[PDB]
RNA sequence: CCUCCGU
């Protein structure tokens, strides 16, 4: 079963104004009520991009 | 994916 599981948080980004960033606002779509972590605009998952290295 | 800088 699933009990223990690590967490991979890759921080990145920083080019916008926190116009009175509401503690109950969304820092994604700018919607008030839901959090970015719960942004209904976010893409479905699991489905993340891959780096896929190949020469260079 | 894009706008998750707030964990
Ligand atoms: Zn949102």
């Amino acid at each position: 079963a699933t009990v223990v599981s690590g967490q991979k948080q890759d921080r990145q980004g920083g080019e916008r104004r926190r116009s009175q960033l509401d503690r109950d606002q969304c820092a994604y779509c700018k919607e008030k009520g839901h959090w970015a972590k719960d942004c209904p605009k976010k893409p479905r998952g699991p489905r993340g991009p891959r780096p896929q290295t190949s020469l260079l």
